[PDB]
């Protein structure tokens, strides 16, 4: 229906009114969604995202529809698109999409992109990620405030012990993610078991409130620090995503002051785009230093003389053919 210029690229879009988000009405169209990818794809989004593949959690009729998590880009797409070969962790291959301009996110909103899921790492070096992701996941019995309580009480202060800046995002659901900008010279192996080692001690320190426990059912009314987060092609959303729930929230990067009384309900694509004028990216210097995982890989070795080694993979997770043998759940 019509041609956007983004940044310079013409774009093609259809179906303004088509309805994603019900309980939104007029705020909830394919049109909104996309008015709001145009508003941060050429901001901050685009300097978190450059360079990275992407996969893509599509809903082309609504929230409410089919669900299509595309991970290779399409055999027929725009000219201009970029791909970048990523990985699985079976040893297969593929062609993902890369981002490496505004008409990239918008392309993917036009094919019904809810949510974008970024890899750890910045093409062309598909082997070492320069983020470590700590997902602080509540089981039942835990939601938000406790993920905010223990990222701003016992994380934050933790990171500061180890000399690490970390930066943090509410998921848009009921958790928060904490990013640590790396020195890409590790690979995926070697990260996971850097927050594994990050997640056996923010445990330590609140064990009433915080367990890294595979079995579900030993976890209790506790939050999961998700350690296999920092695995290869695990879902995890994009900072300024769109969420898949009824009131379209978005997965909001906030400075620590404001993670401490955040609602993740106050961010959504309506409110983003009006709550960003003004205000000071919290992230602003999440490029400026590429740091050392020295620190946490000497929490590992440490670790290993108290008798902790790796800690299992999630349910079924494929593994390579001369990858090492993984430790296997209890019981």
């Amino acid at each position: 229906a019509t041609e956007l210029d983004v940044d310079g690229v013409k774009v093609r879009f259809t179906n303004p009114d088509k309805v994603y988000f019900p309980k939104l009405g007029k705020n909830g169209t394919k049109g909104k969604l996309v008015e709001y990818y145009l508003s941060v794809a050429s901001g901050p989004m685009l300097a978190l995202l450059r360079d990275r593949p992407v996969h893509l959690q599509r809903f082309p009729d609504g929230i409410e529809g089919e669900e299509i998590y595309q991970k290779r880009v399409p055999q027929k797409h725009p000219d201009y698109l970029e791909t970048c070969v990523v990985t699985f962790p079976s040893g297969r291959t593929a062609d993902a999409l890369k981002i490496t301009h505004p008409s990239s996110i918008i392309w993917a909103a036009q094919m019904g992109t809810v949510t974008l899921h970024p890899w750890q790492v910045r093409c062309p070096d598909t082997e070492h990620p320069d983020e470590l992701r700590v997902d602080l996941d509540p089981q039942p019995g835990t939601g938000f405030k406790e993920a905010r309580t223990v990222a701003c009480d016992v994380l934050k202060p933790l990171l500061d012990e180890l000399g690490l800046v970390g930066y943090p995002k509410t998921s848009g659901g009921r958790g928060v993610h904490v990013f640590l900008r790396i020195k890409p010279q590790w690979d995926f192996i070697e990260v996971r078991r850097a927050g594994i080692a990050l997640a056996r001690e923010v445990e330590r320190r609140a064990p009433d409130a915080v367990t890294t426990s595979w079995w579900k059912e030993e976890r209790g009314e506790r939050l999961f620090i998700d350690y296999n987060q920092n695995a290869r092609d695990r879902t995890f959303a994009s900072a300024y995503s769109v969420r898949k729930t009824p009131i379209a929230t978005v997965s909001m990067p906030l400075s620590w002051d404001e993670l401490r009384n955040a609602d993740p309900d106050d961010y959504t694509m309506n409110t983003v785009p009006d709550l960003l004028a003004g205000r000071d990216d919290p992230w602003a210097d999440i490029d400026s230093v590429q740091q050392s995982l020295g620190p946490l890989l000497d929490l590992v070795a440490a670790d290993e003389e108290r008798g902790l080694g790796d800690l299992p993979y999630p349910p079924n997770y494929p593994k390579m053919p001369g990858e090492p043998p993984r430790v296997q759940p209890s019981k």
